[PDB]
């Protein structure tokens, strides 16, 4: 239907095929919990938009599998000293040094920051949060990034968002949680 169409239009097809696995992993039917295969999709671009953003200054852990991902965190502590998380984070800043959790929500960002912040309660991860309506959280308002990747960031939400909203999906998808 609708939404995996949509998700194949805007998406390019690494990051489909990452989000199908990722669905797969799990048990879910991407063509049955269509929200949460726009909301992996989504998640996983704005993650990798960030990383680009940085000599490189992040590493990617999304999107990688369970194994490889834990090796680069694993490698990561064993080469800086820093503190291994509880749960797999989103990226490293080797320039900050210090993993960076990365959400994005269809509610309020200060709603979702303090769910990840009570979530993963490791005060040396950095949590960034981004809505669809152009707004930011981040731990200590430190956002790490420079103005110009903020905005292309944001701008790429909206710009999902208006995509649903124009094939008439937005309002099922911030009505779902699924996702977040
Ligand atoms: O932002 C996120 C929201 C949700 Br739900 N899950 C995850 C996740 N990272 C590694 C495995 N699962 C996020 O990074
Ligand atoms: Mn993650
Ligand atoms: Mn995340």
């Amino acid at each position: 239907s609708a939404m995996e169409d949509f998700v194949r239009q805007c998406f390019n097809p690494m990051i489909v095929e990452l989000a199908e696995k990722a669905m797969k992993e799990y048990g879910e039917d991407p063509k049955i919990e269509t929200n949460k295969f726009a909301a992996i999709c989504t998640h996983l671009e704005v993650c990798f938009m960030y990383s680009d953003f940085g000599k490189h200054r992040f590493e990617i852990i999304e999107g990688r599998d369970r194994i490889m991902a834990w090796t680069v965190v694993n490698s990561i502590c064993n080469t800086t000293g820093v503190e291994k998380p509880k749960f797999l984070p989103d990226l490293y800043d080797y320039k900050e040094n210090r993993f960076i959790e990365i959400g994005v929500t269809r509610r309020e960002v200060h709603i979702y920051y303090l769910e990840k912040a009570n979530k993963i309660k490791s005060e040396k991860t950095h949590i960034h949060i981004f809505s669809f309506t152009g707004e930011e959280m981040a731990t200590k308002a430190d956002y790490t990034l420079d103005e110009e990747s903020r905005a292309r960031i944001k701008t790429r939400l909206f710009t999902i968002r208006q995509e649903m909203a124009s094939r008439s999906l937005w309002d099922s998808f911030r009505q779902s949680e699924r996702g977040e």
